[PDB]
């Protein structure tokens, strides 16, 4: 599905017009949904155009339950990390030059205003003026941490929230890399000595975060800037990505053994826009859709 509302336009003062389009593209498949708010800004004090773009949706983990007949060998695929982005394309006089959240956070959730001030200030502040511009973030991460991607640069801005600290039954806490040498990583293992089939000998389903057997909603701004005498059209690319790691277990005849491989199916989808500075639309121009291992 694909739907982009017209924009709205709305006075925030004498200086500072704003024009507001929400733009939807997903796919139903692979579970990705964006729900992209473009707020355009046009301040007669600065010599440049603001978008502050609001990514939101939905991005499925992609989980499904372990065949409980599983014997003595068992797997599952469940939600790593999650990727987003937001990338300008061709168009020079258009530059990333703010986001939120600015810095790496592990809060069960995350939080935050984002304010435009005249001259194109960007301002940040936590939780959730009736004559400024603001826009808000709000998600849930529990167990999780969100990342700055360290290649974010003038003309692409990428977070990254990946499983972080995972309690499994008061033991713990675990992520995509924890290790023992006797019993492996422990992450979703059930018991170490358990009598269950080996598809019945991970942590139950309800006790894994939300998001290692659900879904995200993603919550992330980008702020971009447009010198207001370039005549030319944009292009901005946003991405959403489920890193879907296999977590395992094994009966060695004396105990069990998990392992957890990381990011061993990869799930993108990308939305291409064009960007008209000047009336303040959007057209969805592309999509992608991509899985290197599909049917898991």
């Amino acid at each position: 599905a694909q739907h982009i509302t017209p924009v709205s336009e709305k006075k925030v003062d004498d200086k500072i017009t704003l024009y507001k389009t929400t733009a939807t593209s997903d796919n139903d498949k692979l579970n990705i949904s964006q729900i992209l708010t473009f707020n355009f800004i046009k301040d007669k004090s600065y010599d440049k155009d603001t978008l502050v773009l609001k990514a939101a949706g939905n991005i499925n983990s992609g989980y499904k339950k372990p065949n409980p007949k599983d014997y003595n060998y068992s797997q599952f695929y469940w939600g790593g990390k999650y990727n987003v982005s937001v990338s300008s394309e061709s168009n020079d006089a258009v530059n990333v030059v703010d986001y939120a959240p600015k810095n790496q956070n592990e809060e069960f959730q995350v939080q935050q205003t984002l304010g435009y001030s005249y001259g194109g200030d960007i301002n940040i502040s936590n939780g959730l003026g009736s004559k400024s511009f603001s826009e808000t973030i709000n998600y849930k991460q529990e167990s999780y941490r969100t990342t700055i991607d360290r290649k974010t640069n003038h003309k692409s801005i990428g977070w990254g929230v990946e499983a972080h600290k995972i309690m499994n039954n008061g033991w713990g806490p675990y992520g995509r890399d924890s290790y023992d040498p006797t019993y492996g990583n422990e992450l979703f293992l059930g018991g170490r000595q358990s009598s269950s089939n080996a598809g019945q000998n991970f942590l139950p389903t309800h006790q894994m975060p939300l998001l290692a057997r659900g879904n995200f909603n993603p919550e992330f701004i980008s702020v971009l800037s447009h010198k207001q005498n370039d005549t030319k059209k944009s292009k901005i690319k946003v991405t959403y990505q489920r890193e879907m790691d296999r977590y395992t277990n094994q009966w060695n005849r004396l105990h069990w053994v998990g392992n957890n491989y990381k990011n061993q199916n990869t799930v993108t989808f990308t939305s291409t826009y064009e960007v008209d500075w000047q009336n303040h639309t959007v057209k969805l121009i592309g999509t992608d859709s991509k899985e290197t291992n599909p049917g898991v």
